[PDB]
């Protein structure tokens, strides 16, 4: 039956940002409107009330735009899908 894994066709950003600067990540999956899961170093990001983080779904692509990245907020980002794995390591520094 349906056993094809939703693959993340676009790997996560590998690059470091600064405090007060925005972070743009690009990620796409093999299915539009596909189910995903955003984890920051193991901690799931809450989207029940978001003023800092914006989660946008445009077809198969997903964008998490961080308005202001913090030091401990960089963590290790991991998009958990139907079984496609992308990994992002973010380093935020106060410049």
């Amino acid at each position: 039956g349906s056993h094809m894994p939703v693959l993340i066709t676009r790997p996560l950003e590998d690059q470091l940002v600064m405090v007060g600067q925005r972070v743009e990540f690009e990620c796409e999956v093999s299915e539009e409107g596909a189910q995903v899961k955003w984890l920051k170093d193991g901690v799931e990001l809450t989207r029940e009330e978001t003023f800092k983080y914006r989660f946008k779904k445009d077809g198969q692509r997903h964008h998490l735009i961080i308005n202001e990245a913090m030091l401990e907020d960089a963590g290790h980002y991991a998009l958990c899908t139907s079984g496609g794995q992308a990994l992002a390591e973010l380093i935020v520094q106060e410049k």
